[PDB]
């Protein structure tokens, strides 16, 4: 769908992935059953990528696009498969729901 929402501190996360070797991160959400677009939300982090890596991924990294592909309604299967030829560079956009202030 569209991209941008809201300013919130994040929004637009990008990191250069080769790190450890992935982004060891835990999404939870999915797309279906509702209404055609569930929201992505990271549950946790594998903590061996650079996600955890980079000492800001973790549980609360709603993800409204990937790649350019919006996240704000897709399935773990998708999101996975973007998240997966990724590269050693990930460009995503993720947002919060509210804290560090």
């Amino acid at each position: 769908g569209p991209l941008g929402s809201l300013r919130k501190e994040p929004e637009i996360i990008t990191v250069t992935l080769k790190k450890q070797n992935g982004m060891g991160l835990s999404i939870v959400a999915a797309k279906g059953a509702g209404q055609d677009k569930l929201g992505i939300y990271v549950k946790s982090v594998v903590k061996g990528g650079a996600a955890d890596v980079d000492g800001r991924l973790a549980a609360g990294d709603q993800l409204l696009s990937v790649d350019g592909r919006s996240l704000v309604g897709l399935s773990q299967e998708r999101a996975a498969e973007l998240m997966t030829r990724t590269s050693s560079v990930v460009t995503l956009e993720v947002a919060k729901q509210g804290a560090i202030y």
